[PDB]
């Protein structure tokens, strides 16, 4: 339940990926991985580099 703010722009390239704009607010679902954090962009769920999030 927690937001993480999004750093930079990212595409998904994969399907279980998901596509974020940079200053999206974003719900953390999953940081249990130290590369891939899974996050709720609107109404979208998916993965994006831990990096290019910062938690808030
Ligand atoms: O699904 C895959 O294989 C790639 C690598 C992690 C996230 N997307």
């Amino acid at each position: 339940k927690e937001l993480v703010l999004a750093l930079y722009d990212y595409q998904e390239k994969s399907p279980r990926e998901v596509t974020m704009k940079k200053g999206d607010i974003l719900t953390l679902l999953n940081s249990t991985n130290k590369d891939w954090w899974k996050v709720e962009v609107a109404d979208r769920q998916g993965f994006v580099p831990a990096a290019y999030v910062k938690k808030l």
